[PDB]
C-alpha cells in the first residue's frame, strides 16, 4: 500500500484550496522513482467546474481522500503483477486541479478556484528530495489519460528543476498512457473547450512549443504530435489505436461511412507515431492500462508492454530480440487477438 502525504507547502492547493499531495512507498533498495500523474477530463469554466465538484469532488478536493491507496500495474510491487519495475519507489499523485496538469493559477478574489498542476509537480518533486528521491538514478514521470497528457507537458520541466536544484546525475524520463489524441474532423458535429480553459486555468506548456505557436495559440501543444518533437526528455508513448476517448470527442457510439471514418483514424494515429522510437500502440478499442492489473496480458508483434518497457531501458544505456517500436499495422480494432476484451 501506498501512504499519502499532503504538501507540506499548503499554498499549493486542489480547486477548492485543500492541500495537494501525494501516495508513497518507498522501496530502500532502489534508486529508481516512479510519479504517476491520474487522470479524470477537465472543467473549463466556472458552470462547468461547479457541477464537476458535485459529483466529482475528489477530483477537486483532498477533504475525502484516504489514507491508503494499493498500488496497481506499473505501481504494483510484485514481480507477478509488474514485471518490468517491481522493485521501484513508488508515488500516485492524485488529480485535483481539473485543467490537465497545466495550470499555474491561485485561488483570489477574482478567481473562484484554483488550478495549480504545474506547481503541484514541482512541489511534489521538491518535497521528495528529502524523502530519498536526492539519490535517484532514474524518475520516470508516467501518467494516464488526462495524466498522459500532463507527462507530454512537464516533463522537461522537472529536467530543468532538478538540473538548476544541482541534482544533474537524476536521469529525468517521461511515460504518457492514453493522452496522445488527434485534432480531426468529427464523425458528426471542440478545440474551443481547450483554448478556453488554458486562458481559465492560466496555463502553461512546454517553452520550445510556445515559441513555435506563439501568443493565442498554445492549445496545439496539449497535441501529442505537436509537442513531442519539442520535447528534450526521452518519452516512450502508448496509445490505443482506436482510443475510446477520442472517439467519444469524435462522437462515434456498421455501414460503408463509419467503416472508412474508423479505418482512416487508425491510420492517422499510425502515422504520428511513424518516428517515435519508443511507442507501444495495439489495434483496440480501449482507454488507459499503465495501471490495470492486466497490463501484462497485450502484445504487439509477440511483446507485451512491460518487456518494451525493460528493452527501452536497455536503449537508454538496435536491440537484437528486444524491440522498443511497436505499432500494429491491421486495420480494424481487435484484429490483434491480445486486445482486452
Ligand atoms: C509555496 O508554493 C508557492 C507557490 O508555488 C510559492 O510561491 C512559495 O514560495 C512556496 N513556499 C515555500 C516556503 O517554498
Ligand atoms: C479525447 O481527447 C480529445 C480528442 C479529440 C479532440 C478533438 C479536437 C478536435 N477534434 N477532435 C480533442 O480536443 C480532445
Amino acid at each position: 500500500d501506498l501512504r499519502l502525504h499532503l504538501l507540506l507547502n499548503t499554498s499549493v492547493t486542489c480547486n477548492d484550496g485543500s492541500p495537494a499531495g501525494y501516495y508513497l512507498k518507498e522501496s530502500r533498495g532502489s534508486r529508481r522513482w516512479l510519479l504517476f500523474l491520474e487522470g479524470g477530463w477537465y472543467c473549463f469554466n466556472r458552470e462547468n467546474c461547479d457541477s464537476r465538484y458535485d459529483t466529482m469532488r475528489r477530483l477537486m478536493s483532498s477533504r475525502d481522500w484516504p489514507r491508503t491507496r494499493t498500488g496497481t500495474g506499473i505501481l504494483s510491487s510484485q514481480p507477478e503483477e509488474n514485471p518490468y519495475w517491481w522493485n521501484a519507489n513508488m508515488v500516485f499523485i492524485p488529480y485535483c486541479s481539473s485543467d490537465v496538469w497545466s495550470g499555474a493559477s491561485s485561488k483570489s478574489e477574482k478567481n473562484e478556484y484554483a488550478f495549480m498542476g504545474a506547481l503541484i509537480i514541482q512541489e511534489v518533486v521538491r518535497e521528495l528530495l528529502g524523502r530519498g528521491l536526492s539519490g535517484a538514478k532514474v524518475l520516470l514521470l508516467a501518467g494516464s489519460s488526462a495524466g498522459g497528457t500532463g507527462v507530454l507537458l512537464n516533463v522537461d520541466r522537472v529536467a530543468e528543476q532538478l538540473e538548476k536544484l544541482g541534482y544533474p546525475a537524476i536521469q529525468v524520463r517521461g511515460l504518457a498512457d492514453s493522452g496522445w489524441f488527434l485534432d480531426n474532423k468529427q464523425y458528426r458535429h471542440p478545440t474551443e473547450a481547450i483554448r478556453r480553459g488554458i486562458r481559465y486555468w492560466n496555463g502553461v506548456v512546454p517553452e520550445r512549443c510556445r515559441r513555435q505557436f506563439q501568443e493565442g495559440e498554445e492549445w496545439n501543444c496539449f497535441f501529442g504530435y505537436k509537442v513531442y518533437p519539442t520535447l528534450r526528455s526521452p518519452v516512450f508513448v502508448v496509445q490505443w489505436l482506436f482510443d475510446e476517448a477520442q472517439l467519444t470527442v469524435d462522437n462515434v457510439h456498421v455501414q460503408e461511412g463509419l467503416r472508412l471514418y474508423i479505418q482512416n483514424l487508425g491510420r492517422e494515429l499510425r502515422h504520428t507515431l511513424k518516428d517515435v522510437p519508443a511507442s507501444f500502440a495495439p489495434a483496440c478499442l480501449s482507454h488507459e492500462i499503465i495501471i490495470r492489473s492486466h497490463w501484462t496480458d497485450v502484445q504487439v508483434k509477440g511483446t507485451s508492454l512491460p518487456r518494451a518497457l525493460h528493452c527501452w531501458d536497455r536503449s537508454l544505456h538496435p536491440l537484437k530480440g528486444c524491440p522498443v517500436h511497436l505499432v500494429d499495422s491491421c486495420p480494424w480494432p481487435h484484429c490483434n487477438p491480445s486486445c482486452p476484451t
